[PDB]
């Protein structure tokens, strides 16, 4: 609700956020070309997802600010700021879909794959990264919050690139032996939760002059926390979700990634059923993908999960009711209800 | 001579710089594996350069700052911000390398070559550019200057970039139409110059509480002309100059480059002798490349270089004459005497 009444106005946004960013003076004609090739960049890669990290910040800074202060310069800061999450994560997609050697992303070719462009993506990715300061330079070079959101946005990087690192060693080989509980939480908590919904609420709350440290490690608690269980749901959507209400089709096992589907099964198989998953994990071959499935079932999986969805709610909840104060608990229920959902 | 006499105390401080990096806490088990790859990134692609763009860093503070205010600790932060330096020409290069399918560099596999990394490197390299800040916020949070050296960095990174870019659409095809004097030029400025000579004096400039928008320009113009004279060196160099003295073995005009050498000959050649050229302009065979330096010989570049030399060497005193002020004269003929020698 709240956040498709926010989607126009951010959406319209990214108009101007291009208009800016390709604003070609008449006192440097000839990067010209490379403008336009960076307009192209935008254009196809910071477009076409839902912006739910982006119109976090704006739902976010509209809970978060009086609304006497909520004029429109504010609220421009906002969806700028919301634009630039959107372009933090368009920097680390076109860049990890040319290391996996991915295909498609958001049912388009990747951007790596059209011809013309190949390892070129490595620069453009590059300069996606280099936009976001361009524009919080533009947008918020005089605000108080300015350096408070450069450091955010550069710790944000460095989480995601140090989580993609442990990544990239947890699967090189079939190792499953790498596959543990603590290394998965860990690849979630660095690699997506602190981007995914750290992130966008700290950057709102530092725009709404809330910059103490106990307070952004409150809401950090009850992020990353957030921030575990939807990517644990998306893993078991990935093998059980119906794709036409995920919009995703699954590859999960084929592409041997540490999935939570995976670990658990590992914590809980016989040294036999080891072995069947020892041979199935990773062939393209259909049925040895679809003997993993049923195996995941004949571990009662699929309940597990279940069983941690609920467990989760109830802690959230709690996490909520201590950590929240003194923002307002919806911040955070918003978020809950659009995942848990 | 100045430089030398930096060095030693230089490359101590890497050591540190990795120390502090890599200090992996006991708060934090899980990560160590990826600190660890991070360890092997940075000594592998941070060392074995001369580290003469960082370097300038160390002697302009030198000759900067009053003898009084060169504590230890002001030092180590010059040592950190050369340091700084080295790390953002290591992104770029771990990238490019990537990007232009290179084998070696600093006679040494490339990094995205050894088994076992690949395209991994582009996470490597953007694990590079985060340490910049890492360091930065480590040995300058507290200083006046932080946000200057942040935006410096920042704004350094994107100029590189967008001039990456410029030089990748204007090498696609062999079309010698894209080669034109204006677009040397521009690659030159954005692409080597800003981040290779304006940067390292910049650095020190802020550190030095020299943050005027008119002295960084004055300086910025000096600069700027230098590193199109050293580019244009380079280039010569490639071709003529011996691979003894210069310790590199060039392959320009296989890799059908825009090279300054390239330029010259087509704003100087008749139409049968752009037909030679457009001939031999990229085959790897060697009498393809034999017959480009032989055209090159016969329009008598290599003194068209060395008139081109002294016109510049002329222009760069003019400028540190009309624009040095304030700072010391010194400061620029150090750096002259390092690239006319
Ligand atoms: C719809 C709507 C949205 C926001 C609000 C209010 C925000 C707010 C408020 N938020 C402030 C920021 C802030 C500080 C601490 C905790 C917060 F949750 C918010 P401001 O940036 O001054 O607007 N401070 C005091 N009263 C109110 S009432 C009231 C109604
Ligand atoms: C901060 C933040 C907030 C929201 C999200 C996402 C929500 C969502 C999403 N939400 C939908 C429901 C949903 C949630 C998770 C997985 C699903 F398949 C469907 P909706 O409740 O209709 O908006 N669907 C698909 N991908 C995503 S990513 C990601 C980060
Ligand atoms: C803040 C907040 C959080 C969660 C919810 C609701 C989620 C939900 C719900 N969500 C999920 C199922 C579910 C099952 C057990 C415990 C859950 F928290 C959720 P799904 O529909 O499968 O995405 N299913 C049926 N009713 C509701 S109400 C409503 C508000
Ligand atoms: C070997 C050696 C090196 C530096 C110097 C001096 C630097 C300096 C100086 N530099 C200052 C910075 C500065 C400001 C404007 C123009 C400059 F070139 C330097 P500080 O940061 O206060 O040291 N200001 C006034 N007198 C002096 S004498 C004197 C001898
Ligand atoms: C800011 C700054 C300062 C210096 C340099 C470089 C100097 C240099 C270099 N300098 C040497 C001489 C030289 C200069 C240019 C090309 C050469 F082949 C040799 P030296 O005078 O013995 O130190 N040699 C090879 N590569 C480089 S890069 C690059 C950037
Ligand atoms: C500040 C400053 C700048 C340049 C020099 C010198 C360069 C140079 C010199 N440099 C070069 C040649 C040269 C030729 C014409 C004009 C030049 F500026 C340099 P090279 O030896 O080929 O790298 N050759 C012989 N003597 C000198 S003195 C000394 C101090």
């Amino acid at each position: 609700d709240v956040y498709a009444q926010e989607k126009q106005d951010f959406v319209q946004h990214f108009s101007q956020i291009v208009r800016v960013l390709t604003e070609d003076e008449m006192g440097h004609p000839e990067i010209g070309d490379a403008i336009a090739r960076l307009k192209e960049v935008l254009e196809y890669n910071a477009i076409g997802g839902k912006y739910n990290r982006g119109l976090t910040v704006v739902v976010a800074f509209r809970e978060l600010v009086e609304p006497r202060k909520q004029d429109a310069d504010s609220l421009q800061r906002a969806w700028t700021v919301g634009w630039c999450v959107e372009l933090l994560q368009a920097f680390f997609l076109v860049a990890d879909d040319i290391m996996d050697s991915s295909l498609t992303r958001r049912g388009q070719i990747c951007w790596y794959q059209k011809p013309g462009v190949g390892l070129d993506a490595i620069n453009d990715a590059n300069l996606l990264e280099a936009c976001i300061y361009r524009l919080l330079k533009l947008y918020c070079r005089e605000q108080p919050y300015y350096l408070n959101l450069i450091e955010l946005f550069l710790q944000s990087s460095y989480q995601t690139e140090i989580g993609q690192t442990l990544d990239l060693l947890t699967a090189p080989n079939v190792d499953l032996v790498r596959f543990t509980e603590k290394r998965y939480k860990s690849i979630v908590k660095y690699k997506t939760a602190f981007y995914s919904f750290y992130l966008p609420i700290a950057a709102a709350m530092y725009m709404a002059g809330i910059d103490g440290e106990k307070e952004h490690a409150n809401a950090k608690k009850i992020l990353l926390e957030m921030g575990e269980f939807f990517q644990i749901q998306d893993d078991y959507l990935d093998l059980f979700g119906d794709p036409s209400v995920t919009g995703k089709i699954g590859t999960d096992i084929q592409d041997n990634k540490c999935s939570w589907l995976v670990v658990q099964c590992l914590q809980r198989a016989t040294p036999e059923q080891y072995q069947i998953l020892k041979e199935n994990y990773g062939q393209k071959e259909a049925e040895k993908v679809a003997r993993v499935k049923a195996l995941y079932e004949e571990l009662d999986l699929p309940a597990v999960f279940l069983q941690y969805e609920e467990d989760s709610y109830s802690h959230i909840m709690a996490l909520i009711e201590q950590y929240a104060a003194p923002l307002p608990p919806a911040v955070f229920l918003g978020l809950a209800r659009k995942i848990y959902k």
